[PDB]
DNA sequence: GTCACTACCGGACA
DNA sequence: GTCCGGTAGTGACT
């Protein structure tokens, strides 16, 4: 599937000598696009780690 | 070498 | 944000 947060967007082109092709491309939780399986690796390579800490979670009911 | 194809990313657009 | 084209790379080959 797509990793959770992560957007993906497909496309067909529809004018020129490439029309019927496809473009995909994601968009990171953060709003990030990426166009391309090599840009993305590059950034997976050093931000593909996520973490979690107890702050992050809400054990607590409001008035 | 040519052909067919896939992938990446430049850059036009006002 | 919208959109296609030019180039590089790969691999099978009458």
């Amino acid at each position: 599937p797509v990793p959770c947060g992560w957007e993906r967007v497909v496309k067909q082109r529809l004018s020129g000598k490439t029309a019927g092709k496809f473009d995909v491309y994601f968009i990171s939780p953060q709003g990030l696009k990426f166009r391309s399986k090599r840009s993305l690796a590059n950034y997976l390579l050093k931000n593909g780690e996520t973490f979690l800490k107890p702050e992050d979670f809400n054990f607590t009911v409001l008035p």
